């Protein structure tokens, strides 16, 4: 078939750049590069979750076109998913771990202080600025994402005719924004040892075994590289108990990411992205 014509009204299409499918394309107002994201035909609320979202660490939406399949219009990461950077047991220098990793942690505190869980992060999601190795990184894909309640109104009566069950899950309710909080755990062990934590490579115990566990695959050899710093925040991301696991800012607040060092090359970053005049 064809693009739709209010899509080719503004821009003009051109090669893939990964793939569900993204494509290069040019704004014709600005003669600028643009990625465009075609989802096959929820969408509309990934749309509205992303255009009230702003930070410099999270993916903007430039428009959006619902035709025979959806067409979102976002800004190019020239740079690609950081799963590439990652593939093929390839690895980081730790430093460069810390500089996305700190920006990981920024992007999915401000998405839970706004009421937000992204509930699929994983290195494909996260795409880098440039092909620099110092670079900003985005988080993308809202389309599993949910809004931060039905129990706080049930607590409203008198439980006379209430069921047990919904008393128990009064214990641990609220919580679920830590799911991102583990998958930031396994992005991190990915990104320092250069393989997952959880996976059927040489195991016999199940890949939901090692999870509920929490009994990732350690491998010394691979480690002796990494910090016992970078390793001990791993640790307390991949807790089985999400009431006892690391948030977002204690993450921050971890030895590993006091880096001042760190710290400045991601505020010249974002400097150089900046780049009007301003009352003195
Ligand atoms: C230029 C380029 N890579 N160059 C390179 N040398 N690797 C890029 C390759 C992939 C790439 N990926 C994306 O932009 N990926 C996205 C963007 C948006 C989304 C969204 C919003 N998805 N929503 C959804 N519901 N699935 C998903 C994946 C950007 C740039």
């Amino acid at each position: 078939s064809v693009y739709p014509k209010a899509l080719r009204d503004e821009y003009i299409m051109s090669k893939t750049l990964g793939s569900g499918e993204v494509k290069l394309a040019f704004e014709r107002k600005t003669c600028k590069k643009v990625a465009i994201k075609i989802i096959s035909k929820n969408v509309e609320t990934e749309i509205e979750i992303l255009k009230k979202l702003n930070h410099p660490c999270i993916i903007k939406i430039k428009n959006f076109f619902d035709a025979e399949d959806y067409y979102i219009v976002l800004e190019l990461m020239e740079g690609g998913e950081l799963f590439d950077k990652v593939v093929g047991n390839k690895r980081l220098k730790e430093a460069t771990c810390k500089l996305y990793f700190y920006q990981m942690l920024l992007a999915v505190q401000y998405l839970h202080e706004n009421g937000i869980i992204h509930r699929d992060l994983k290195p494909e999601n996260v795409l880098l600025s440039s092909q620099e190795e110092d670079c900003l990184i985005k988080i993308t894909d809202f389309g599993h994402s949910k809004i931060l309640t039905s129990l706080m109104r049930t607590l409203c009566g008198t439980p006379t005719y209430l069921a047990p069950e919904v008393l128990v899950s009064v214990g641990t309710a609220g919580y679920n924004r830590a799911v991102d909080c583990w998958s930031l755990g396994v992005i991190l062990f990915i990104c320092l040892s250069g393989y997952p934590p959880f996976s059927e490579h040489r195991t016999q115990v199940s890949l939901k075994d090692q999870i509920t566990s929490g009994k990732y695959n350690f491998i010394p050899e691979v480690w002796a590289e990494v910090s016992e710093k970078a390793l001990d925040l791993v640790k307390k991301l991949l807790v089985v108990d999400p009431k006892a696991r690391f948030t977002t800012e204690e993450a921050l607040r971890h030895p590993w990411l006091q880096d001042e060092d760190m710290k400045r090359k991601f505020q010249d970053l974002l400097s150089e992205e900046n780049e009007t005049a301003l009352p003195q």
